[PDB]
């Protein structure tokens, strides 16, 4: 666990996650290689009625459909491989730690997703993993790939 | 256990689970008000690289981006709450057993979400949940709310 | 299983099962918002006669018919929806395993009634689920309602 | 089956089931000795929401607050053991085949309660059996104790 780091831009190092910790801002993250990768993290916070929300993503205004009917923040990671695609939602990350990361390994760009105690990793694919860049909207921390045990451990207990 | 029953169109009994049994059908159920909910499973097979595949939905055409990295299956659970708008990519049903819920209950329609085995129930509102309607492309059982955790425990384990 | 816990009064979570474990306590739980929901759970023992008893219900002296026929104990659940209003014995829980459930959720207050081993859920709708506090008198365990099938294993089957 | 017989007001023979089949009555059943015994039971129609109804019992105009959150119909077993008495609660017989029982037997008054497909017999005592007489509002039949097992299908599963 190194960190806290304060918000900042940088193509994270390849084999490390970003532990991810938000207070309450709405875009967590923005990860593009401006070719066929762009990822980005909103937070939902518990008790949201099926509504748009606006939000800016890569410079671009969005209008995003959400909801959250749980007492538990939700992690919407939205999703588009062409620059001028519609965002899809991808993924969804459930907790009550308010964690969250982002790793770049193996050609691929990893999350967690799905309910906390239960959060597990998944990807998404690019020809062009080195180019991938996030501005990171948080606080965050670096921990190793070779210690993502404690990185679970952390998203899904705190 | 209730069933099999065979592939129809039918209003659905509030309080009864419908437990979907797919073989590879690519649309399992398509559930609409023709008000402010619509709601179709997609059942997405393993190893599939990020595409966009072709499906009607209610009539209509759509070209919906899937992927799964998984051994798992996984249905798509796509919404929407106006006749004009695009399908959302609400929710995420990843399965060792490929099966999927369906259930009109106190005001709102439940759906599985989550990993097996720990996938969990979530709703979607609706005012109008007596004129919700399904289209069932795969012999399914029928499941009272009452038994709603053999219900949950057929969803996990098989 | 998280717990035990001990007696309190509280404030339950939302979307958590309090699986209540009582020994011989008449008055399992106390639940209300003080407007518009009020629920007790008494327990009455094995082959009891029809007779009065004397319960303490939000502060207030209550006498409440009882009877159990049965060699299972009977959760009796007392409701009223106004301050005003006197208690409606609304449900019973039969059971062998003498555990009980309590949830808040879905806008509801969630119970389980019936007969082990098959017991099943129902509700009690609210305008106002998160100002419901619930003073327990027995020892209990929480469970998210994502493992809502244990709890109701645990209800029907014992710990 | 000894029936169809017609509503009417009578002393049912002790070790027979009385099966009631009601269409829409309010009220089923009004038994008394006018000693130690006022049993009457209610009818509640699925999807009612808490509220005060008007009963008629033994000539008493009563306000009783029912609820019915299902889709089944619920017998309410309403109880005193004296004229002067309050009614309480005492059982409910929650059904989708809408029949309902009572018997005189042994020294006690029986119903079912419980939710169909598990209902279930129950009993109040009495020391005054023979006396107990039955304002029959609904469509009955009659059948021997030897033959409960039949009584109890029927009122399980039609
Ligand atoms: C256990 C049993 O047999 N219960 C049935 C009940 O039997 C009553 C009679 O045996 C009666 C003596 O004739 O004794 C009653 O016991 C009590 C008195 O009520 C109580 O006043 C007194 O103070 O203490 C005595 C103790 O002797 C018994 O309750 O009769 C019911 C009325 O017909 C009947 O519904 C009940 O049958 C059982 O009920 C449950 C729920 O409905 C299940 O179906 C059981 O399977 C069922 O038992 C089965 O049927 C009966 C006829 C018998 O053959 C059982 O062996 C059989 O399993």
């Amino acid at each position: 666990l190194d960190g806290p780091y304060q918000p900042t831009n940088f193509k994270p190092p390849n084999d490390y996650w970003i532990l991810l910790n938000p207070t309450n801002q709405q875009v967590v993250l923005e990860g593009t290689n401006k070719t066929d990768i762009w990822v980005a993290l909103l937070l939902v916070e518990p008790n949201v009625t099926n509504q748009s929300r606006q939000y800016t993503l890569f410079g671009e205004t969005k209008q995003i459909t959400v909801e959250n009917n749980t007492n538990k923040w939700k992690f919407f990671e939205m999703f588009r491989s062409n620059v001028s695609a519609e965002f899809q939602h991808k993924r969804t990350l459930t907790s009550d730690t308010k964690l969250a990361g982002f790793m770049k390994f193996y050609n691929s760009v990893w999350t967690f997703h799905g309910e906390t105690p239960h959060a597990t990793t998944d990807y998404s694919s690019t020809s062009n993993l080195s180019e991938v860049e996030t501005v990171i909207h948080v606080e965050f921390y670096i921990i190793p790939r070779s210690q993502e045990s404690k990185c679970s451990e952390y998203i899904n207990t705190g």
